[PDB]
C-alpha cells in the first residue's frame, strides 16, 4: 500500500546520498559531514574527492576515528556501484556510534558527472578498480 | 539468512522497482497500465527522454501536477542513472500522494547503453551523464 | 540511531557480494559457493565468469537445481546494475531452500574491473544487453 511504500523509500534515502547532493554540500562548504574515502591508501593518494579524508575500510576503528565528531554525519564512498566497500564501512562506523550514509555511485560517478578531483594523478587515475593490478 | 527470510527480502525489493528490460517490454507492447515519469529537470527532458515518458521535475511532484494522473495506473519514475537518487525521492512523493509507484533502476543512462531509442531535441546527441559544472 | 543502522547495513550485505569479494573466492579456489549465470544461455556460452554454471532465470526450478548442494551458497549474476535478473533469480533459489546472494555489478563490472572471461567471444563479446537483439532471438 502507499503508506508502506512511503516508509520504504524514505528509509532507503536515510541511509544514502547521491553525487548531486554531495556536490552541493561540498560546494557550499557545509561542515555537517565528513567525507571518508574507504578505498586503499594508494588509491586515495592518486585520486580522491575534494575535502575527503582517507581511512581504508579495514582500518576503521576507535583509533583511526578518534578525531571525528559524533555530531556530524559520516559519508563513506568506495570505487563505485560494483563495490561494497562503502557499505562495509558504514556498518563499522555505525558500530562505533556514528551517524552514517553511504555514497551511491562512488568516485567513479563523481568523475563521470564531471566532478573535480585531487591527488597525485587526478583525472589521469584509473576510473575502475583493477582486480589484477596487485 | 534462512531461505524464508531471503525470499521475503528479494520479493519485496522487486516490488518497489523495475529494470530497463521490463520497461522496454511494456513500451514495445504499448501497455497502458503504467505512466513513465521523467523526474530530471525540464530542460534535460526536452533534450532527450524515454518514449511515452512525461515530464514532471521531482521537486514539482504534488497534487497540482499529478491531477491528470490516474491512481489506476502504476507510476514508473526515472532519473539520470545509478548515481542519482531522484527516482527514489520521486517514488516517495508519489506514494505519499496515494499512488502505486516503482523506481526504474539504471535511469535513462542504461536505457541508452542498452540500445534504447530516445525522443527529444538532441536525441542520442544529448549528454549521457549529469554535468555538475553546467549552470 | 546507530544500533538500527548497524543492523540495516549488515543485513544488506547478507544478501549480496561484490566483484572484489567474488574475485578473491575464484582465486583462492573457495568451494563454498556456486556461481550461477542467470542470463540467456547464448550469452553465457559467448562470455561468462570462470567457474560459473549456466542456469537461465526463467529455467530455474527443482529439475535444474537438483544436483546442487544445499550446503553451499548460490551467487547469481546478470548483465549489470540495470538488471533485475539476479534478484529475481535469488528469490526462486530462496524458494527452493537454497542460501543465496546476488552479485552487484554483474558481468559488466566484472570485466571492467579487469576480470578474466571464458567463452566463444570472450573479451570480444558485447558488454551491454541489446534491446533489439531480443526480437532477433
Ligand atoms: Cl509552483
Ligand atoms: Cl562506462
Amino acid at each position: 500500500n502507499p503508506n508502506e511504500a512511503y516508509r520504504h523509500y524514505m528509509k532507503k534515502l536515510s541511509y544514502e546520498t547521491d553525487i548531486a547532493d554531495l556536490s552541493i554540500d561540498i560546494k557550499k562548504g557545509y561542515e555537517g559531514i565528513i567525507v571518508v574515502d574507504v578505498r586503499d591508501a594508494e588509491a586515495y593518494k592518486e585520486c580522491h574527492i575534494p575535502t575527503a579524508i582517507s581511512i581504508p575500510g579495514n582500518k576503521i576503528n576507535e583509533d583511526t576515528t578518534k578525531r571525528l565528531s559524533k555530531e556530524k554525519v559520516i559519508i563513506t564512498y568506495c570505487w563505485g556501484p560494483a563495490c561494497n566497500g562503502a557499505t562495509k564501512a558504514a556498518a563499522k562506523f555505525a558500530q562505533l556510534g556514528f551517524r552514517v550514509k553511504e555514497l551511491i555511485g562512488g568516485i567513479e560517478y563523481w568523475r563521470k558527472e564531471n566532478g573535480e578531483v585531487e591527488g597525485t594523478l587526478g583525472a589521469k587515475a584509473d576510473l575502475f578498480w583493477n582486480m589484477k593490478k596487485e
